[PDB]
């Protein structure tokens, strides 16, 4: 229907007509965005249908798979991004209902039918569009490290084949599993898990190699000073972390080293206990009573997003199969998966266990660990006019900062093996997208009460230092404010001034300059001899001022870049600042996992997972800023989803069942193993 | 573009061990190949299709595959007079492509000396590899289309959305132009692994050397046999021995043992024709001074394949060599270059470095890398003295002796082995290969000769061919048929008998001496027929394990490496009374169990001498005899086939063949062109074919034992 012809335009990316089939080559390696976008004369009205799929017959004659990303736009202005992998081959149907068919508590669902086509995985946006006009569908590709091309043979709308009503029905198994899927590593029976840690034990490593030194360093590397503690250095031209023995350091590993994180909603929420979703209820064959051995692993949540429940009692499968395997006969399950968990990393050849590790893993003298901490309180908070952040300018946040800080040296007791201290992550500090994203701090923080907003009298300060009078801003605002005063009680700001950026930008810096100070401050106070690694930005949101502002106060700047690889163009602006970075999450999933999900960077496969793996931590060896990157996560996301969030991804370096995937593994050992001498030799 | 619809439009078809339905339009295809080595469905219409009419044409199927594994179809056309042609190509787990097979036209009007030709237009579709048959068919009847599904380890699956007859694309005339790079690769393809810039080379080297390991890990055995296993009787030598109801090899220390490994460790086979040729009066490997001058083309097509060849000046200029007897192509002999020994040189021959020194030092170290036990058959005699990886040692017999024939000339001559000077020639190759071991305990075993023309078991003229020719000559000159004439006299007496069994009319035994033309139709004579095939392998095995006990005695001798397609099974039964294993190739998905049963007869080891999996994603233009869906799926297949021989209670091990892709413009020999590398021409090892190979090596031990 929409194509066997319509009008197309491209961007960083050469079409050719050959025969029918359009040849997209996407200029993907020079340009971090590049796309084919169907227009049509007047948008397209699909009213007239209902219960439908537009649908792709696609194929991929590049030399890598290709992650694409469909955007389906309004004449009403509202977008959905949709997205899946097209491995390197022939064609195969994609697919994406437009409407009908499919809440859950499942952040991607089964199919609605049985296929052996492809459907899309549903990312973020209005879901709800308008089918009554449909302006733009673009096919993207987004911040690779190769060029990558797709060969696109027929675009179709088709009715929905017939509703599976069971596709909710008994989807997990009693181990966690795809119930109703065979995927490789599938767990047919107990005795398999006996198996495998018994298989396990005879690959395992105890100790580090003589070819990295006690604390994963590089043994073999310059000897420089031994502070006894993680630090930073440059080695060459580069940035380096130093071991307390003062070897070179790059840190790899994974994020999560802990259980809080693999527990989904059963749908009940114990002498009052009730059914409180039906729906999740039925989703899985098996769910133990409280008295059964393996009922131990029941919890409960407080409070919960995006599905059927607000709250709800919860089941571990993971921790469940963890009983199974390691907890037989009364053993103590717990302690002898962290001592398979620690040998584990010094056979993947990990230098050090990653952000929210289990204060289980601190006392351990194996294996380096990162530790963290959330600053919580009932001190002031502002707004990104959207996220609540801190009124940094609150004593009371401080005060809460002090005791938080505090609390990890508790866990951390001065260990020479705590690499360095999180704090926060990806506080919505603003998104440099627009005036409104970037400045919404701001924005929200300047029509509020000087006299009761810390942060805001702070900009009131500011901003008399710099104007003196208050006409004098009212010149550059573009403004009519009586008095200072007003201004203090609230000001209203003209959206589309311009000379007002440039104080919105020593706003913005000041309020992150108090964040940072505060925070390092606390780290001086309790862990004076460990770094502090910052609050892990996210790529998305990361203005320039929040950034500047970190650099004087981190020992080493932290993002978080679920993309295909650290591009130059993205991260050149590092070199303003000439510090060290972080990675602090970053994953590469696919479906043939069995999950429903394959997360928000997608392979072919496992194996095509592991090389874009390789290709990632390439990317971060190679860069002269970054001094390593952590997986997130240990564990698969429960295939209906963790508690929190309904979030079920292919995130896992094992599976439910403690299995771990085999081709991620040995990339991950042949990363770690030539690391330091591709970054330094 | 479309001729005619064959099925879209039905067609009457039949089905062999495969379920079909018509689900909607589509025929989907149950292969039930698991369980049948043979299964089918037979597109036959009433009266056999004529298409005559039609020129510059293809035939094209529209197939998906919606089963778990990818699928090799084997695509078989025949016509009214019974000639058949055999084409194939693998369909990959997934949706629907196009698949098509040019009928007429183009370069079928090889001629090229490449066994399988670049596309001859470009498409989003996939030709079928041309294999073997008749391929000038009847087009004026053509009786039958058949798809098969042929020794699997899987069911299969198989869905056909149409069949059709369309007119070829225009003609890509430059479709043979410029197709290699100056590193021997595909010019006009982009394909994973391929080199750029000769610097990529040096960097390869530096990186591979970091990730070698130069000595065999604790859990394996110096001579590479299985540490932790039992320790049996150390004779210093290779031999064999059962365990746990298995047969197994035993290392010269006592340890477990099984062959895993890489053929063709030699350059010998990395050359192709360049179309260059010289004054053939000028020649007494690379040509003479006075030769050189008269350097000429003799073949256009193949001269202009190259973008580059180097000047005999050039240091490259060494790689030039000769061959003095090629067929399947415009040469009959000519000069060859090997774009795989250029590239040795400028990744390892810096500064006048010993370049093939480094490579066998780069090589042994691989082999223990990647967990192989051993170095395959036709190992260059460079690595014989080394003491890290043991080795497979091969010699030919050939010789002025007498000759016997199956009849057909096309399945070439044997060795008359009743004639004294055979036995003088097999004593005299063994003792060559006695003074290039040296007796040497790093060598596992000898394989003496290769796929001989023994006779293939599929008709009595194809199974006895040997007895039938031989019998119709002269006892006086020919021995073979002299010692058949002693053993049906010692069985008959009177001639009579035989003429009652045989149903002739032979006057005398003078007459049976001097020569019968036997009944092809005859059944009863079969018994006597397979007395004298024994007989004759009997002979031969004989003289062979008689030669093998006088120069290499403390050596096992590993057979004659029969072809799975043609293993008479009382050739067999013959080997199995004089041989140490018993050797055959077999290129398929895997060893079946339906297929090797036969070797209960005799409780002997067996080995597999080659074996092998291609793709085209290799960006060659031939994938090779069992086609894989790309290099990953190609690991896959790998890794079922080794554990086919793994989990076989007869097999000790199996030899891939072989070490580096065949060249993309075919071996000077034969123009074979195929994806058989374990490496590249570039000397890139195929990465997913090293991680198949690590794992398969790492637990055969446990996998066979424990």
């Amino acid at each position: 229907t929409h194509h066997t012809s319509v009008d197309y335009q491209s961007n960083s990316a050469i079409v050719k007509n050959e025969n029918s089939v359009l040849n997209v080559q996407f200029q993907s390696k020079k340009n971090s965005y590049a796309s084919i976008v169907f227009s049509p004369e007047k948008p397209w009205d699909w009213s007239e249908f209902n219960d439908f799929n537009l649908a792709f017959e696609l194929a991929n004659p590049g030399t890598h798979s290709v992650q694409i990303y469909l955007d389906i736009s309004d004449i009403d202005g509202a977008n959905y991004t949709r997205s899946v992998n097209v491995p390197v081959g022939g064609y195969n149907t994609y697919y994406a209902k437009l409407d009908g068919h499919d809440t859950s508590g499942l952040r991607s669902n089964p199919d609605t039918w049985e296929s052996d086509e492809v459907q899309f995985i549903s990312m973020w946006g209005k879901k709800n569009l308008n089918l009554k006009g449909i302006a733009k569908i673009a096919i993207s590709v987004q911040s690779t490290l190769h060029d990558k091309e797709l060969a696109i043979k027929s675009i179709s709308l088709r009715k929905n084949p017939q509703f599976n009503t069971a596709f909710l029905t008994k989807i997990v198994d009693e181990f966690g599993q795809n119930a109703k899927q065979e995927f490789a590593g599938k767990v047919h029976s107990e005795a398999e898990l006996l198996s495998d840690k018994k298989q396990e034990a005879t690959q395992l490593l105890s100790k580090r190699p003589t070819n990295r030194s006690r604390f994963g360093g590089w043994a073999e590397g310059p000897k420089l000073e031994a502070t006894g503690y993680f630090r930073t250095a440059k080695y060459n031209d580069k940035w380096s972390l130093v071991d307390p023995d003062g070897y070179l350091y790059l840190a790899t590993g994974i994020d999560i080293i802990r259980l809080a994180n693999s527990t989904t909603l059963t749908g009940y929420d114990l002498k009052s206990r009730f059914v409180a979703s039906q729906v999740r209820k039925n989703l899985f064959e098996w769910l133990p009573d409280y008295s059964d051995t393996l009922g131990k692993h029941f919890g409960y949540r407080k409070s919960a997003h995006s599905g059927p429940l607000e709250h709800g009692e919860t089941y571990s499968f993971y921790a469940a199969n963890l009983e199974r395997k390691y907890g037989q006969n009364n053993a103590d399950y717990m302690q002898k998966w962290r001592e398979v968990t620690l040998d584990r990393m010094i056979t993947w050849g990990f230098s050090s266990l990653g952000n929210w590790t289990d204060p289980s893993y601190y006392d351990n003298q194996k294996v380096p660990y990162f530790a963290n901490g959330w600053i919580i309180g009932d001190f002031k908070t502002v707004s990104s006019g959207n996220g609540a952040m801190p009124d940094v300018f609150d004593p009371e946040f401080t005060v809460r900062a002090n005791e938080t800080v505090s609390v990890v040296a508790k866990e951390v007791k001065n260990s020479p093996w705590a690499v360095g201290v999180f704090i926060d992550n990806e506080k919505s500090f603003g998104r440099p997208d627009s005036v409104k994203s970037h400045y919404g701090i701001v924005i929200n923080t300047l029509g509020r009460d000087a006299k009761t907003v810390p942060t805001k009298a702070e900009f009131s300060r500011l901003m008399k230092e710099k104007y003196t009078d208050v006409a004098e801003l009212n010149k550059v605002w573009h403004l009519n404010l009586a008095s200072w005063a007003e201004f203090d009680k609230g000001v209203t700001i003209d959206i589309k001034n311009e000379e007002q950026l440039v104080d919105f930008s020593i706003l913005l810096t000041a309020y992150a300059d108090k964040y940072f100070s505060v925070v390092n401050a606390a780290m001086d106070k309790y862990l004076p001899n460990h770094m502090y690694l910052g609050a892990r930005f996210p790529d998305w949101g990361m203005p320039i001022e929040v950034v500047k502002a970190s650099a004087k106060y981190v020992d080493v700047i932290s993002f978080n870049a679920y993309k295909e690889g650290l591009r130059d163009d993205k991260w050149a602006f590092l070199s303003q600042f000439d510090k060290p970075a972080i990675i602090g999450e970053f994953h590469v999933g696919s479906s043939d996992s069995g999950l429903f999900h394959p997360g928000l960077i997608h392979a072919a496969n496992q194996q095509d997972r592991a090389n874009m793996y390789t290709d990632y931590m390439n990317s971060v060896i190679d860069n002269p800023y970054f001094i390593g990157a952590h997986w997130f996560q240990y564990i698969d996301s429960p295939i209906t989803g963790r508690a929190y969030d309904g979030e079920n991804y292919n995130v896992g370096f094992i599976s439910v069942t403690d299995r771990p995937y085999i081709e991620m593994i040995e990339a991950a050992k042949a990363m770690n193993e030539s690391m330091y001498e591709r970054r330094f030799k």
